[PDB]
């Protein structure tokens, strides 16, 4: 979709950053073969599968570059490490094997066209847009009803590295939703912007991610081209 939906939630000052949730990734039973587990692969593991897993945390106000390279001293080995400072949980985790959603609303500073790129180790899958990432100021109903991913990359496929191209309004705020795991080993995550304007990638999304309240009757974007 090359014209995604936004979303005019016409609110006074809108809550900074994503939202995230982490859950465990345990590796199989340590005679296993292969070591790590093969639900990350399975078409639902990022809608109901990873609900099967440990919650480790619910946390607010993501924001900033969230991109990070995680060299495991070792394989098939769980191993604790922290991420990056945007994404506000300073305590170690499992970085060797971990499972981790972010959801909320990306806002661009200037209308035009977008390329949104993505890398992964393991793999990442993002949503964009409203109804295909979620429903506007519904998020909390329309949660695990995603559709077909606009972006996604898994580590030792023929797709590892993947772009979505699309046009945006400076007034809109668009749902998004990125879905990383690590089964096992190195760790990575990169996502980069490119626009029409600049002249070298974004990074540091800062002042792109925000987080609305769900309202009775949402927040349709009141932009429209047809
Ligand atoms: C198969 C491979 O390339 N590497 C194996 C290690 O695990 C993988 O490492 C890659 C990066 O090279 C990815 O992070 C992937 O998710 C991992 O599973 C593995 O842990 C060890 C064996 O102990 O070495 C390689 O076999
Ligand atoms: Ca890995």
């Amino acid at each position: 979709t090359e014209f995604p939906l936004g979303c005019s939630p016409n609110v006074t000052t809108p809550k900074n950053g994503l939202s995230m949730e982490l859950y465990s990734y345990d590796y199989l039973k340590s005679g296993s073969n292969p070591c790590w587990d093969a639900a990350y692969l399975d078409p639902n593991y990022p809608r109901t599968g990873y609900k099967s897993h440990r919650l480790l945390a619910k946390v607010e106000n993501v924001a900033g570059n969230i991109n990070f390279y995680y060299h495991a001293p070792m394989g098939c080995t769980s191993l604790f490490d922290t991420l990056p400072q945007a994404y506000n949980y300073r305590t170690p985790l499992t970085m060797t094997n971990f499972t981790m959603l972010l959801y909320g609303y990306f806002k661009p500073k200037v209308t035009g066209y977008h390329t949104f790129t993505i890398s992964a180790d393991d793999l990442l899958f993002v949503n964009f847009g409203a109804g295909n990432a979620f429903d506007c100021c519904k998020r909390e109903s329309s949660a695990d009803d995603f559709g077909n991913y606009q972006a996604y990359a898994v580590w030792g496929s023929q797709t590892a590295k993947d772009d979505l191209t699309v046009h945006l309004d400076a007034g809109l705020y668009y749902p998004i939703r990125i879905f990383f795991n690590n089964r096992d080993n190195d760790g990575a995550l990169s996502l980069t912007l490119k626009t029409e304007s600049d002249p070298n990638p974004v990074i540091d999304f800062s002042d792109y991610f925000y987080s609305f309240d769900d309202t009775k009757d949402g927040c349709p974007g009141l932009v429209s081209y047809d």
